[PDB]
């Protein structure tokens, strides 16, 4: 549960944010496979209701009507045809497993739902599951709203309805036994593992009976005896009983301390300093890194209202965002997600998006494809992040350097900090106010070196900034405060 079933050597993941299957397919072909990405996280790839006020938002997909594979993101055949594609270049898929609840107790009833199926919210009537009233924890619940009140108290946070989401009774079999059916459809289509939705919200041990349950990983394309990778959506800042680390028997769990700090940092607010992070990781009160599903900015919290608030760096930061997700993907902890997003008209009043529940790109409500500019980057409205030279280019270096140990630290006692990977690679960072321009020893064999943040190594050349290292394993840095990306970062294999 904890391995991610990637091809050794590849080392992240891409959120690739409300796409449809066929356009994951392609990208699967001509992006992520020979950019060395290893596998993409899919939207819920199960009929949820169709939410017209306001029109289509992205939440919509968290709120389940049936199992059945079709969504705006398309039906069986394409999500099939989207896993075999992809796992057949290599690069796996992860579904967004929405198990913990069905939709809204006070959505109307009918046939407002991606695949037409009927529904009643009302009476607890999910035919095409199928799901009736013994199967969720109206009874159980002990709040007088039925919705959870109080996160200072663990049972209701797991027994009753998160913002009025009909709560799944998941310690009966019947239930259990329902999610596993779903889920094994999909392990024996082949997606090589799960984010579990809202896991904070179900006990650790109702989650292991239906993880207990689960095939291993389609022995067409992975070892006999591959278990699917789990990482369970924990938010756990502190300061609340439920912690992450009750989930650790189950799987790996999302660190959202992990860009809620990084971002302050990043920021430098509260007089935080990159320097500090000399020690980033479990001494910043994270969980192990072997636990670990990291990343700077999710679906929710990429719009502000969600854990981390309003510290987290997205794409509309751009310039520091990039440098976020520099260091996070140079940095050993963790398993890194990346996220790749849409655009949307986010407008601020009073401190607070108004827009943010706008989804998709679409026209009428069906999804726009994903269209491809020839610099590489995306068209659309689709934000591709993920395709952007200064992300790109790190999450190869992740795989450059991958097993080797976090070495050469240099700070400056404010924002200039630098650090190697082994023998095979090196990042050097300026987030202070005026210039760095020093000497550090790189912990590299002697070369030229092309700077994978400015250019690329391309036909035995360096399109941007070029980097030599001595015989020493020294090399000098120059970076602006002015600079387009002021941060550099070189690897074994962007050596001339
Ligand atoms: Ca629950
Ligand atoms: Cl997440």
């Amino acid at each position: 549960q904890y391995s991610p079933n990637t091809q050794q050597g590849r080392t992240s993941i891409v959120h690739l944010f409300e796409w449809r299957w066929v356009d994951i397919a392609l990208e699967c072909e001509r992006y992520l496979a020979p950019k060395g990405f290893g596998g993409v996280q899919v939207s819920p790839p199960n009929e949820n209701v169709a939410i017209y006020n306001p029109f289509r938002p992205w939440w919509e997909r968290y709120q389940p009507v049936s199992y059945k594979l079709c969504t705006r993101s398309g039906n069986e055949d394409e999500f099939r045809n989207m896993v075999t594609r992809c796992n057949n270049v290599g690069v796996r898929i992860y579904v967004d497993a929405v198990i913990n609840h069905m939709c809204g107790n006070a959505v109307s009833a009918g046939t407002s739902s991606t695949c037409g199926s009927y529904f009643n919210p009302g009476s607890r009537d999910f035919p095409a599951v199928p799901y009736s009233g013994w199967d969720f924890n109206d009874g159980k619940c002990k709040t007088g709203s039925g919705d959870i009140e109080n996160y200072n108290d663990a049972t209701q946070v797991r027994d009753c309805r998160l913002t009025g989401l009909l709560d799944l009774a998941l310690e009966k079999d019947y239930v259990r036994s329902k999610i596993a059916e779903y889920m094994n459809h999909l392990i024996d289509i082949g997606v090589a593992g799960f984010r579990l939705d809202a896991s904070k919200h179900m006990w650790p041990g109702d989650i292991k009976a239906i993880l207990d349950k689960l095939h291993n990983l389609n022995s067409n394309w992975f070892p006999a005896g591959s278990k699917p990778f789990i990482y369970q959506e924990v938010i756990d800042l502190g300061g609340e009983p439920i912690k992450s680390s009750d989930y650790f028997g189950n799987g790996r769990v999302t660190e959202f301390k992990y860009g809620a700090k990084l971002g302050t940092v990043i920021r430098k607010w509260n007089g935080e300093k990159m320097s500090y992070l000399k020690n980033w990781g479990e001494g910043w009160g994270f969980v192990p890194s072997d636990r670990a599903l990291v990343f700077v900015d999710n679906h929710d919290n990429q719009r502000g209202h969600g854990a981390g608030g309003a510290s987290i760096l997205t794409f509309w930061d751009a310039r520091l965002y990039k440098m976020a997700v520099g260091f996070m993907l140079a940095h050993p902890y963790g398993f890194t997600r990346v996220m790749s997003s849409y655009r949307w008209p986010r407008q601020f009043q009073n401190g607070n998006d108004v827009n943010d529940w706008v989804g998709p790109p679409n026209n009428n409500g069906v999804i726009k494809e994903v269209t491809i500019n020839p610099d590489t980057t995306c068209g659309n409205d689709w934000v591709c992040e993920h395709r952007w030279r200064q992300i790109r280019n790190m999450v190869i270096f992740r795989n450059v350097v991958d097993g080797q140990p976090f070495t050469n630290w240099y700070d400056n006692g404010s924002n200039q900090v630098a650090f190697g990977r082994g023998n095979r690679g090196f990042i050097v960072f300026n987030n202070d106010d005026w210039s760095f321009s020093l000497t550090l020893q790189t912990g590299l064999p002697a070369g030229t070196y092309c700077d994978v943040i400015s250019g690329d190594k391309i036909n035995g050349n360096c399109t941007g900034i070029k980097i030599y290292v001595s015989d020493d394993g020294k090399a000098h840095f120059s970076i602006s405060n002015s600079a387009e990306d002021p941060f550099i970062a070189i690897h074994a294999e962007s050596k001339l």
